[PDB]
C-alpha cells in the first residue's frame, strides 16, 4: 500500500555523469561509448552571451581548451563537434560503465526522472513532468546544466533530457539529446517566457484511478459523462482536451478498479467545478497531474528494473 | 531555483541487494562485505506468524536452507546469527561494490530516500520520513520486505531503516540496522495499530522559509507570537509541539531570510486557521511536513555532493 512520486533508480545513469570545463564556465557532461555530450553554451562567456555565433566560437576552440574530468582522472578531448544545442566531445576512452541506452524524444505529458548534479557529481534524483508548455518546473541551481533526464525500460536507460536553463518563472528548459529544445525557446542571453501551461488531464484521470486502488473513493459518484460534455468542461478549467486515445492508455485501470473512464471523467468534471470540499486525495489538496498511467501501473504492480 | 522532493542517487545502495529465499519466502537482503542482511521473519512459515519463536526457528536452520542470489549468480551462506530483527548471513565473498557505509539510528522527523526492491531487483527511489508515531507512509507492495532507508551526506552511504511490515491503516514499520524496531512494533502477524501522527511542526516551518528563500511571500503577517501560545494552539491541529531545540535549529534559515523563528510561528498559525484560499505554497495546496532544515539547506544553497 501506499503512493509516493517515485524516479528510476538512478545507478546506470550516475556512472556516466562528468565534469566539462571550458575558460571559466564549468558544468555536467554525459558520457557515453567515447563522447561527453553536454549543452554547447558552454563555449560561452558573458560577452557573447546576448548573441552566440556558435559556428564561429566553435572553431576557434581547440581540442585541449576543452578539460573533461571523471573524478579524479582526466579524459583527453580529441575531436569536437556540435549538433543542434549540445556539443559532443570525443575523448580516447570509452566509458566502461556505458549501460545500454537510446536517446528518445518525449510527448508533453510524459515523465521522467532527474539526476541533478553539480560539478559531474550526482546530488538529487526526482521525478518530472514534460509540461504543456514545454517547461519542467524543477529543482536546478548554479552549476546544474548539463544534468540528464532519463526513463528505464526493462536495463535500457532512455535519455530524454537534457538541462540548460532557468526561465524567469522559475521553470526550467532543455533539449533532448540531439540538441533540439523542447519548446520555444533559445540558448541565448535573451528575454524568454514560456508559454500558458495546461494541466495533464489524463494524468490526473490515473492518479485518481491510483487513489480508488489505494482505498481512496470519496469522490466516485453515479454519473457518466461523454468526451464531448467533458471537453467543453474542461477548457473553460484550462485542461487539456481527453482524446479518445488517452481513454485507452487508461484501459488498464478501468478494469483493475471497476470504474470506467468516463465514470472516472465525471468524478473530475465534478471536482472541477464543486471543488475538493475540503477533502485531499491520496493525501493531497489539489489534483496532481505529474502521474501518468504507466507511473501509476509501473507503481501499483511493482515492476523492477535489472 | 525550484524546490521538488528529492532523494539521494540510489546507485551507491543498487550495488547491494539481493535476493534471499528461505523454503518458500523470498524477500530482499542488504549485500555488505560478506554479511547479507534482511528480516528475520524470512524463516518463518505460516503456522509460525502469530508468535514466533525465531530462536528456536534460526537454530532449526541449516546454511543450505537459505538461497542468496545476486542477480546471476548464488552466494554460498556459511554462518548465520540473529541480531534482533534483522538476520544476518555471511557469505564466502565480500560484496566487491560495497560503499563506505555506516548503521544509524534516526529520530522522529527525520528524513531519508527509499530504494523499493522487489526479489532483489530495484524498482524505484523515493523520500520518506519517521513520523512521531514511529511509522513510515512509504509505498510498499508485497514482496518489499527487506529494503532499505538511507541517506547519503557526502560519501558514506547512512543506513537507517529496513522495510519489515504493513499496518492495518496502510503505513509502515521497520528497524534500524540493527535489527531494533522504531516505535513499539514487533514482527509479529498479532494485532497492532498506529499511535497519532502529528503533524511534523519543525519541518513545516522550515518548508515555510524554503518558499521565501524561493520568493513566495504571500502567507507573512506582522504578528509575532511566544512558543507557549503557539504551540497551545499548533496543539488543536495535531502538530507537533515546538521545542527550544527547534527555535534553535531554524535558527540559519531564521538569519538567511530574516524573518525570526516566532514570527514565521504566527504565519503558520494563521494559516492553520484559514486554510491556503485556493493558493499554493512551494507547488502545494497542503502544508507539508516531509521537508527537514537541513533538507531545505542543501536543497536551497550549494550541495554539489
Amino acid at each position: 500500500s501506499g503512493f509516493r512520486k517515485m524516479a528510476f533508480p538512478s545507478g546506470k545513469v550516475e556512472g556516466c555523469m562528468v565534469q566539462v570545463t571550458c575558460g571559466t564556465t564549468t558544468l555536467n557532461g554525459l558520457w557515453l561509448d567515447d563522447v561527453v555530450y553536454c549543452p554547447r553554451h558552454v563555449i560561452c562567456t558573458s560577452e557573447d552571451m546576448l548573441n552566440p555565433n556558435y559556428e564561429d566560437l566553435l572553431i576557434r576552440k581547440s581540442n585541449h581548451n576543452f578539460l573533461v574530468q571523471a573524478g579524479n582522472v582526466q579524459l583527453r578531448v580529441i575531436g569536437h563537434s556540435m549538433q543542434n544545442c549540445v556539443l559532443k566531445l570525443k575523448v580516447d576512452t570509452a566509458n566502461p560503465k556505458t549501460p545500454k541506452y537510446k536517446f528518445v524524444r518525449i510527448q508533453p505529458g510524459q515523465t521522467f526522472s532527474v539526476l541533478a548534479c553539480y560539478n559531474g557529481s550526482p546530488s538529487g534524483v526526482y521525478q518530472c513532468a514534460m509540461r504543456h508548455n514545454f517547461t519542467i518546473k524543477g529543482s536546478f541551481l548554479n552549476g546544474s546544466c548539463g544534468s540528464v533526464g532519463f526513463n528505464i525500460d526493462y536495463d535500457c536507460v532512455s535519455f530524454c533530457y537534457m538541462h540548460h536553463m532557468e526561465l524567469p518563472t522559475g521553470v526550467h528548459a532543455g533539449t533532448d539529446l540531439e540538441g533540439n529544445f523542447y519548446g520555444p525557446f533559445v540558448d541565448r542571453q535573451t528575454a524568454q517566457a514560456a508559454g500558458t501551461d495546461t494541466t495533464i488531464t489524463v494524468n490526473v484521470l490515473a492518479w485518481l484511478y491510483a487513489a480508488v486502488i489505494n482505498g481512496d473513493r470519496w469522490f466516485l459518484n453515479r454519473f457518466t459523462t461523454t468526451l464531448n460534455d467533458f471537453n467543453l468542461v474542461a477548457m473553460k478549467y484550462n485542461y487539456e482536451p481527453l482524446t479518445q486515445d488517452h481513454v485507452d492508455i487508461l484501459g488498464p485501470l478501468s478494469a483493475q478498479t471497476g470504474i470506467a473512464v468516463l465514470d472516472m471523467c465525471a468524478s473530475l468534471k465534478e471536482l472541477l467545478q464543486n471543488g475538493m470540499n475540503g477533502r485531499t486525495i491520496l493525501g493531497s489538496a489539489l489534483l496532481e497531474d505529474e502521474f501518468t498511467p504507466f507511473d501509476v501501473v509501473r507503481q501499483c504492480s511493482g515492476v523492477t528494473f535489472q
